[PDB]
């Protein structure tokens, strides 16, 4: 008869996500690179051991939510309070296969307004320290 097997990877039963504890964990150093022409740093500014020429850096954790993030954003960048300004995020991680980055895009938000990835974490989205986050930031209404 058929046998019993072990669950492969795909189709592991995984628990909720669960918030860290924040007081005992000691913060990651988020290195967070940003836009403004309206698109994702290109993976070639990513390259030959270089990375973009501006950074913001921030201790934070797993948990940390994209509005917890552009909240420190806009501490730097006022203009981007703006209510309406668009933030997309995305991942930029090592490429296994080939040198140099590889990035995914994986939520947006906007100031001044509540969205159904406001409360979407590092953790959630499998970031590894190492990784560096993007931000694209427009202005409001698609301008």
């Amino acid at each position: 008869g058929p046998d019993s097997m072990r669950v492969t990877q795909e189709e592991i039963k995984k628990e909720p996500e669960k918030p860290i504890d924040r007081e005992k964990t000691c913060p990651l150093l988020l290195r967070v690179f940003t836009t403004n022409n309206g698109r994702h740093h290109r993976m070639d500014e990513f390259s030959r051991g270089n990375v973009p020429s501006s950074e913001l850096q921030i201790y934070t954790w797993m948990d940390a939510t994209l509005k917890e993030l552009t909240s420190l954003v806009k501490e730097v960048y006022p203009e981007a309070r703006k209510k309406g300004t668009h933030f997309n995020f995305a991942i930029v991680f090592m490429d296994l296969k080939r040198p140099g980055y590889r990035v995914k895009e994986i939520g947006s938000t906007m100031s001044g307004r509540k969205g159904t990835d406001d409360s979407m974490t590092l953790q959630s989205q499998k970031f590894q320290i190492g990784d560096y986050l993007d931000i694209a930031i427009t202005p409001p209404n698609r301008a």
